[PDB]
């Protein structure tokens, strides 16, 4: 790899709930600045928003690969779907994003004229916030509605700049979008589009509000009831025995956001990553994995075939815990694997759900987290 996925820096910090995250002046300002920074980078820059999101689906090109690397076994996206590697591949996927996103936030923290240390420390603690869809499906206005958002300027004064969280603006629309009727002319990413291809946020807020109750119940059953890895990892082939998987419950959020009258970006695996809200989603999807690990310790990746097909594995290939997770590398010559990814500390992150039980026995944690899930996703509306 040209850019190994080593994760963020500054020790093990928590990925905050977006509801709390937006209330944090330093974190929110750094996120809005850094996110705009990587969105404005050249799309041929590997550490740019485009190439980072491009890893998931289109374009079908290698990411941060050496000059004389062997041809990829399959021309398609990188993301692993309908297979046993879904949870682990996406865990390290958010890691490279969070890593690159912090790196931009460091340069941002140097532009501040006052409190240079505190801005430097905030960047060090900066992590990808998660969207708790199971407890609060309707996100904050900063994420879904506010065209302009309040941040702190480099002099300390409060200003309002355009919100980079709502949508990404292609520059240009990559030549690999040509064949697809609606996404080739769409200048920016779109959520819940109408028949006239116009974005419809109001209808989206309405959709989420109604799907809220069912989403909490789906999330509850997913977290608590999954002994074997096969039924928990993937959904394929959208059957009943996988309906309670981490991915199946994960699919509903892509549909809610992307699927309107016509299909938007979030409801298409080849374009879903380009929507900025994609990362808040899969940060929470990763939190589910962390919570599930607390309930089902010892259970991890089991063997399974590549059914859909990705640029890492051709259809029919056998996959296990020792399978390489392209294009994510521990070092220059060592690809990531599922085995070590049980410990998020290796990527310098964690979730606030575990704060009151740090350094506790697996038994105490399993009881604390279980009560946590029951109390949060096992009760009535919020
Ligand atoms: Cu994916
Ligand atoms: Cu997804
Ligand atoms: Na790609």
């Amino acid at each position: 790899s040209l850019l190994a996925t080593v994760g963020p820096t500054g020790g093990v910090k928590n990925r905050l709930d977006i509801v709390d995250f937006v209330r944090d002046e330093k974190f929110f300002t750094l996120y809005i600045r850094a996110l705009q920074a990587i969105q404005d980078k050249d799309q041929s820059d590997y550490s740019s928003f485009f190439q980072l999101s491009g890893i998931h689906g289109l374009p079908f090109t290698p990411w941060a690969k050496p000059k004389d690397t062997p041809t990829v076994p399959y021309e398609s996206g990188y993301c692993t779907h309908s297979q046993v590697l879904f949870p682990t591949w996406h865990r390290v996927y958010v890691s490279i994003y969070e890593q690159i996103l912090q790196e931009a936030a460091k340069g941002i923290a140097k532009k501040f004229t006052v409190h240079k240390k505190e801005w430097a420390q905030a960047a060090e603690d900066l992590r990808q916030p998660y969207w708790d869809t199971g407890f609060a499906l309707v996100p904050p206005d900063e994420i879904i509605k506010l065209e302009q958002v309040k941040i702190t300027n480099y002099d300390g004064t409060k200003i309002t700049v355009r919100n980079p969280i709502l949508r990404y603006s292609f520059h240009p629309i990559d030549p690999s979008f040509n064949g697809y009727p609606n996404f080739d002319t769409w200048k920016t990413t779109v959520r819940n589009p109408d028949a006239d291809k116009k974005e419809n946020i109001p209808a989206l807020i309405g959709k989420l509000d109604l799907e809220a109750d069912s989403t909490r119940e789906k999330t509850y059953n997913m977290l608590k009831f999954n002994a074997n890895w096969e039924a928990f990892s993937n959904h394929g082939e959208f059957d009943d025995t996988h309906a309670n998987s981490l991915e199946a419950v994960h699919d509903d959020i892509h549909g809610f956001v992307g699927r309107g009258a016509i299909r938007g970006h979030m409801t298409h695996a080849l374009f879903a990553a380009f929507d900025p809200i994609f990362w808040l989603h899969h940060s929470n999807v990763d939190r589910h994995l962390s919570l599930w690990q607390a309930l089902y310790p010892g259970v991890w990746v089991t063997q399974g075939p590549e059914r859909e097909g990705s640029m890492g594995f051709a259809p029919g290939t056998e996959l296990n815990k020792d399978s390489a997770l392209e294009p994510f590398y521990e070092t220059e010559d060592k690809p990531w694997t599922s085995v070590p990814l049980t410990d998020t500390a290796l990527l310098n992150y964690s979730y606030p759900d575990f704060d009151k039980v740090k350094g506790g026995t697996p038994d105490l944690v399993r009881d604390y987290i279980n009560d946590h899930i029951d109390r949060r996703y096992g009760i009535k509306k919020s």
